[PDB]
Formats: structure tokens, C-alpha cells, sequence
């Protein structure tokens, strides 16, 4: 259950845990994983110009703060077969902080 946290702390988490694989700016490149602009309020597997695993598309989840928190804890548990699956963001406070940042940065 997402609770708004610190966008400042979330930005640092994004830099150290996500940026190696993702950009978030509008128009940013799909460097490894997809650019994340517009991710909230959108179905999984829909970024224009990115070939996802079929698994990520067929999960058929419409992203919100709560299901993204579950996903980020362990992506392969939520979407079996997802590619380049990172290790997960384990602490609830860290997920809350990251999602607080990502909601802003991705809009
Ligand atoms: C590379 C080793 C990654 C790290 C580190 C993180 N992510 Fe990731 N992400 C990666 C890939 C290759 C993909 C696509 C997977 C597929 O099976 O096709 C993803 C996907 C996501 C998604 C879903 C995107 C969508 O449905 O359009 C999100 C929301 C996401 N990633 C977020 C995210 C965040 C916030 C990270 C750090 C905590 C993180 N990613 C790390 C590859 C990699």
C-alpha cells in the first residue's frame, strides 16, 4: 500500500538502481529497458518503439503506485519471463520514495 514519501530520496534511488537501464525524460532513449515517461496510468508493455518480452505485454497490468510497488520488489516474481530482471527494491520506504519521484519525473 503506497504512501507518498521523499522525492529527493527517490531521485537518488533512481540514479543508483534504475538509471543504468532506464531513462525517464520525455523522448528519452530506450537504453536497455524502455524509457519510462508516461508509465503510470498505462498498461504494461506499451512504450512506443520498444520490443518487450511477450510476458510483460501479456501481464496486462495497468500501472499504478500499488502494483508498481509489488513489481519493483521482484520483477520476475510479478512478471515471470521478464528479461534482464533486476534484483528488486526491497525496503517498503525505498519503494515509496522511488515511486514518489517517478510519478513526478515521468509526467
Ligand atoms: C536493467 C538491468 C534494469 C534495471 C536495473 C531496472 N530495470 Fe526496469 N526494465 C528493464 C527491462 C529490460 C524492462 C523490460 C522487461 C521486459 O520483459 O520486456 C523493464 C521494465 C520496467 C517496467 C515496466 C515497463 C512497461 O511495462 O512499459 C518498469 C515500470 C520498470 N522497469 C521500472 C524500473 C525501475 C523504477 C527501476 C529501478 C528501481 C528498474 N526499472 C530497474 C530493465 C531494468
Amino acid at each position: 500500500e503506497f504512501k507518498a514519501g521523499s522525492a529527493k530520496k527517490g531521485a537518488t534511488l533512481f540514479k543508483t538502481r534504475c538509471l543504468q537501464c532506464h531513462t525517464v525524460e520525455k523522448g528519452g532513449p530506450h537504453k536497455v529497458g524502455p524509457n519510462l515517461h508516461g508509465i503510470f496510468g498505462r498498461h504494461s508493455g506499451q512504450a512506443e518503439g520498444y520490443s518487450y518480452t511477450d510476458a510483460n505485454i501479456k501481464k496486462n497490468v495497468l500501472w499504478d503506485e500499488n502494483n508498481m510497488s509489488e513489481y519493483l520488489t521482484n520483477p520476475a516474481k510479478y512478471i515471470p519471463g521478464t528479461k534482464m530482471a533486476f534484483g528488486g527494491l526491497k525496503k517498503e520506504k525505498d519503494r515509496n520514495d522511488l515511486i514518489t519521484y517517478l510519478k513526478k519525473a515521468s509526467e
